[PDB]
């Protein structure tokens, strides 16, 4: 009854037991739910874990954590260095590295098991210590597949990643937004320490271990409770593989809570590192010579996979709300290396959260934190669309911590939660057996994308995410995922001259082809929802011009790394021209902006970058203008004017695409008519939330961009459309002082800019789409 019941020929069941039985699982500490003896007959310690050359041969006791007996061996109970110490075998580390061409595995395996090997806080740069530290993991690293580096999820702490990596989606999405967080329908917070993290309604999506049983493959149980020693998980592990057939589980998870729990300690460049390194590839040792000592070595794939890295952070560089804020008692504050916002009270109506952000925008010359609300965040972070993350946030900046008062604050000198592009904040990613491929580097890439491999490994059909299927095909020897082109939903049209000048009255006054093969390189992008549009041609530039929108969705131009930069004249500052290939009910009118006062316009071709004279006539074509607001302007004035002449003649010519994004709800999908909230002063033109542009040319840099035969470089950014620039603390000076920079935070991948256009780029290419996925999942980080 309860309690009392025991675990003899029960530890670390795989049955599901739920009170009022009691449990012999990996997670019944957790619950308070073991029975008496569980310590007892499941946490053995005695004698350690190592053979010895005294006890080889000897009769079994089964008081010893492990066992050096005979009949050891068919039991899955052997100490894992069993056969080094008494049968004259060598550790796996001793043994030269062979290519795993396909699985070793014995009869009754019908698939490679998968064992996701995870490491808390593992920064990829302690990787460099190499062989000497952890011989082991540079084992695997060396002779396996393996990533410079692996970009975790923001804010980049563990519960955040270890869920998406279980699942494929972004925090906003699958719900543990934080590791710690308020839900204000559940008016309830989720913590790292007591119950409440162990309800359901906090986790969404379906994670890995869902999707398998769902599907009919068996997991071990991924979780360990805290108490459990590591080397007790891996004889775990070892023991399950041992099994009969029909119960042995196809998936595995390990975790181990260092190096995060030494790296916060001693900061991640502390000597004190190299031990928590040496004892996990001690742990990693222990599994790899199990899985010998059990004929699996060459019939398992692995993952050794972290969440997140590590940063020098100590008590001496806090900022504190209340230099900035005169009430701080009266928020809460989720504090450190990052910052969220929200009334002490819930609903508290006296919170005025405009005054707050007010207060802390650019106070400071030397400011390390910047407010943002949370739509306004940079949106390759993927961090608004959530009723658990408040409105307020603070972006911190690397080395620094942000908290309310001094009352808050030595005893750490590391941390993370930072920005998933600081370079301390990547992780590691090395997969290592007969799926991988061999001694083999690839680029790094986002830890949203391993759960579509995993189900990949694992025969399994993924629940919908955010991951690229296919992009991380490179990876793989085999298994590999074939992606199909999604299939065009709106076809364009191709409008002559139906109209003439006098057919338009817009209220604009201007004072006075075979270009598919040189601005559009790589096909036109496809079209993926239901709408009017039309394709226009033109000397220097093509566009897809939408009857719906008024705008164009695309304009795409190539400039060569010899191109001349132009100036306006003076005569066609305020120039627009109808465009006599468009009614002029589907077009813009030059009075709406006469009419509003904080709204101008821009161009997405930009005039300083005609061939001719005469070619610069079409850039200021009705059709080729978008609203800006004059803040804007400041922005994309000086890319048009500036950089991308410079970005042409770095890269030998670059091509670009630019264009509209509309995402009111913040939700990083392209909006519908009805979610578009506002328009020109008394018009129907929509007003973008962001601007976008694709910059792509040759990798081989030799080759110009529209002369390229192999492989594509890109980098992309999904600007804000803001009224202010106070975003920029340098921006009253010259805009080459802070217009850069405020684009390099912006960065994007193409494949965010499809999400929010629902438009599908990179059609006509001379590489597989497999590579091109790969393209478009790329992220320009400038560390
Ligand atoms: C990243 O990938 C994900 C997954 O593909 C994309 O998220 C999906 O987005 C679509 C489009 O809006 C949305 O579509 C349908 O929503 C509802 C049906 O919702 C219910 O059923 C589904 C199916 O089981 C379930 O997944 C949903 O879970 C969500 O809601 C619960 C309860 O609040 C949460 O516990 C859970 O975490 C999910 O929350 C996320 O999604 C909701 C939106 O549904 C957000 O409000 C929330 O804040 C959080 O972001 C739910 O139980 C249907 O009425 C509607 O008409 C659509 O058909 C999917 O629901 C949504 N799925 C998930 C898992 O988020 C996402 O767009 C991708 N992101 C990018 C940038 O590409
Ligand atoms: C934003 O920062 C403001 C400071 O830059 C801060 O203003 C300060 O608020 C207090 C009380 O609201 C003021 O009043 C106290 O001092 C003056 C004498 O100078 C008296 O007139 C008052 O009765 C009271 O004694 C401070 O003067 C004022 N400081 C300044 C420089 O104006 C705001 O409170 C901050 N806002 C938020 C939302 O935190
Ligand atoms: C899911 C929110 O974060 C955790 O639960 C952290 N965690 C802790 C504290 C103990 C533990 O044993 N595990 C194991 C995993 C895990 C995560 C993903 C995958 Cl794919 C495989 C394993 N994560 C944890
Ligand atoms: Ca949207
Ligand atoms: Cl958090
Ligand atoms: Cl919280
Ligand atoms: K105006
Ligand atoms: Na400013
Ligand atoms: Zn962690
Ligand atoms: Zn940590």
């Amino acid at each position: 009854t309860n309690t009392s019941g025991s675990c003899k020929g029960r530890c670390f069941e795989l049955q599901e037991v739920g009170p009022p039985d009691c449990r012999c699982d990996n997670l019944c500490k957790s619950y308070s739910s073991c029975c008496h003896d569980f310590d007892e007959l499941c946490l053995k310690t005695a004698r350690g874990w190592e053979c010895t050359k005294d006890r080889c041969g000897e009769v079994r006791n089964e008081e010893n954590a492990c066992h050096c007996s005979e009949d050891c061996l068919s039991r899955g109970d052997c100490c894992t260095n069993y056969q080094v110490v008494c049968k004259g075998e060598s550790h796996w580390v001793d043994d030269d590295c062979e290519e795993i061409r396909v699985p070793e595995c014995p009869a009754g395996f019908v698939r490679p098991p998968l064992i996701i090997f995870s490491v808390d806080g593992f920064r990829a740069s302690y990787m460099k210590k190499g062989s000497k530290v952890m011989p082991n993991i540079e084992k695997l690293r060396s002779c396996g597949t393996h990533a410079p580096y692996m970009r975790p999820v923001y804010p980049t702490k563990t519960f955040p990643n270890l869920y998406t990596l279980a699942t494929g989606l972004y925090p906003e999405s699958h719900g543990i937004v934080g590791n710690s967080m308020y839900d204000p329908v559940f008016d309830a917070t989720f913590h790292l320490r007591g119950r409440e993290k162990f309800n359901h309604r906090w986790w969404g999506g379906q994670p890995l271990w869902i999707t398998a049983t769902k599907q009919g493959v068996r997991a071990g149980t991924f979780f360990w409770s805290v108490s459990i020693p590591h080397e007790r998980r891996i004889l775990t592990i070892l023991q399950w593989l041992s099994l009969p057939d029909n119960e042995r589980p196809s998936v595995y998870a390990f975790y181990s809570e260092q190096p995060d729990f030494s790296g916060h300690k001693y900061g991640p460049f502390g000597p004190e590192m190299t031990n928590p390194l040496r004892e996990i590839d001690k742990t990693v040792g222990q599994l790899m010579d199990g899985l010998k000592q059990l004929k699996l070595h060459r019939c398992v794939n692995v993952i050794f996979v972290g969440d997140h890295g590590m940063e020098d952070v100590t008590c001496d560089r806090t900022e504190f709300l209340s230099n900035y804020l005169t009430n701080v008692d009266d928020i809460t504050l989720v504090p450190g290396t990052l910052g969220r916002i929200r009334p002490k009270i819930p609903n508290n109506l006296k919170y005025d959260p405009k005054a707050i952000i007010a207060n802390l925008t650019c106070k400071k010359p030397d400011q390390h934190f910047k407010p943002y609300m949370k739509q306004h965040l940079p949106k390759r972070l993927h961090y608004a669309n959530n009723r658990r993350i408040e409105d307020l946030h603070l972006l911190v900046e690397r080395r620094w911590h942000v908290a309310r008062k001094p009352l808050d604050v030595c005893f750490f000198q590391g941390d993370h939660g930072f920005d998933n592009k600081v370079n301390s904040m990547q992780t590691v990613f090395v997969g290592y057996g007969p799926t991988f491929k061999y001694r083999t580097k690839v680029p790094p890439f986002e830890n949203i994308e391993l759960y579509n491999v995993m189900c990949d490994l694992l025969g399994l059909k993924p629940a919908p995410n955010n991951g690229t299927h296919g992009s991380l095909n490179h990876l793989l020897r085999t298994n590999t995922f074939r992606p199909t082109l999604p299939e065009e939903v709106s076809r364009p049209n191709y409008p002559g001259i139906m109209y003439l000048q006098s057919d338009f009255d817009l209220g604009c006054t201007c004072d006075d082809g075979s270009t598919e093969e040189r601005h559009l390189l790589y096909g036109r992008p496809a079209v993926l929802y239901r709408t009017s549009y039309d394709i226009l041609y033109h000397t220097d530039f093509e566009s897809g011009y939408s009857e719906i929108f008024l705008m164009p969705l695309w304009t795409s131009y190539t400039i060569s790394k010899q191109a001349e930069v132009s100036s306006i004249p003076e005569h066609l500052t305020n120039c627009v021209r109808p465009d006599v290939r468009v009614s002029p009910g589907f077009s813009q009118n030059c009075l709406a902006y006469k009419n509003d006062k904080q709204m101008s316009y821009g161009f997405l071709f930009p005039p300083y970058l005609s061939s001719s004279p005469e070619a610069k006539y079409d850039a200021f074509l009705v059709t080729n203008m978008v609203p800006m607001y004059p803040a804007f302007k400041r922005v994309w004035t000086y890319f048009q004017r500036v950089l991308v002449k410079k970005y042409a003649s770095e890269r030998n010519g670059v091509n670009v695409i630019s264009g509209p994004i509309f995402d009111y709800n913040y939700n990083g999908l392209r909006d519908i008519e009805d979610e578009i909230k506002q328009y020109v002063e008394g018009s129907s033109i929509p007003v973008p939330t962001h601007y976008y542009s694709i910059i792509t040319s040759c990798l081989d840099f030799t080759q110009p961009a529209d002369k390229c035969d192999g492989p594509l470089s890109v980098s992309s950014f999904i600007l804000p459309h803001r009224p202010d620039n106070d975003e920029s603390c340098n921006s009253s000076e010259d805009e080459s002082k802070w217009v850069e920079e405020l684009m390099k935070m912006h960065t994007a991948r193409v494949r965010d800019i499809e999400h929010l256009t629902g438009l599908d780029f990179y059609r006509k290419t001379s590489r597989s789409y497999s590579e091109i996925l790969t393209l478009k999942t790329y992220l320009h980080t400038y560390e």
